[PDB]
Order: C-alpha cells, then structure tokens, then sequence
C-alpha cells in the first residue's frame, strides 16, 4: 500500500542518516568504500561476502532493506569481515578489529536509542506479510 511505502520510506532516510554518522566518524575510514585488491591482495578471495558502508547506501537506495534487522545484518557483516580477515595478534589487526567492534556497537547504540521498536515492528509486519 501507499502507507506500507511511506513507512519504507521513512526506514530508509533513518538508515541513510545513522550510515551517514558511521561514515563521517574518523575511527571507521577504512570501512567507507570497499577493500580495494590491489591494496589488499589477498582479500576478495578469502571474504566471501565483502561489505562496506558505500555499498550499505547502495543498498538502502535499492530498497535492499525493508527492517532495521536486515541492515543489522549487513553492520555485523563489515564486523565479522574485518575479524575473519585480521585475526592475528599484531597491532594492525588489532586496530582493524577494535575499529570493526567500534562501528557495529556505535550503529547498534544509535538505534538502541532513536529506533522506535514500534515502527521496527511494522516494518518487519509488513515484510512477513509480503
Ligand atoms: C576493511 C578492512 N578489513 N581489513 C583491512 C585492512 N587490513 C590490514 C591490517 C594490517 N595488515 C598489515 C595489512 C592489512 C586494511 C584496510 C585499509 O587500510 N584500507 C582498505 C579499505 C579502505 C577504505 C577506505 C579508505 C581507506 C582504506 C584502506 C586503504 N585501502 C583499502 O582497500 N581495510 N581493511
């Protein structure tokens, strides 16, 4: 319906601003765009799913996301990316990992917060219905 696609509409302004924040956040750069093979060779082989937070506005724009759980999905996926990839005991893999870890608990904090669980709700009512 017509207030089906307002609703989805207003998912998608509320994921574009809590990205936008996650991608102006110094701490997260190396998540803004996708890895790129020939600065890290041994990646797009090795992380079968690659996610970023450019390719996460891609997706909002597609109408990717009908629930705030599916974009979760995609955050936890830069997360777990970033784990899987940089596992070693080294400060550059740490870092990496501490970044990662910073950016899933900042996007989960954000709508912890502002997130309604009533307009999630409807959302994923909507989503099962179709
Ligand atoms: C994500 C992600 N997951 N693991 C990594 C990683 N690992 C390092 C850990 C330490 N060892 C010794 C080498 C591999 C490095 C970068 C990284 O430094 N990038 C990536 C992504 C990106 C995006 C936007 C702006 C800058 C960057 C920089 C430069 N180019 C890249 O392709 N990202 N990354």
């Amino acid at each position: 319906s017509m207030q089906e696609e307002d609703t989805f509409r207003e998912l998608r302004i509320f994921l574009r601003n809590v990205t936008h924040r996650l991608a102006i956040d110094k701490r997260f750069r190396v998540f803004t765009k996708p890895v790129d093979p020939d600065e890290v060779p041994d990646y797009v082989t090795v992380i079968k799913q690659p996610m970023d937070l450019s390719s996460v506005i891609s997706k909002i724009d597609l109408h990717k996301y009908l629930t705030v759980k599916d974009y979760l999905r995609d955050i936890d996926l830069i997360c777990s990316n970033a784990l899987e990839y940089n596992p070693d005991r080294d400060p550059g893999d740490r870092l990496i990992r501490h970044r990662a870890c910073a950016l899933r608990d900042t996007a989960y904090a954000i709508i912890k917060e502002e997130l309604d669980e009533d307009f999630e709700q409807l959302c994923e009512e909507i989503q099962e219905s179709r």
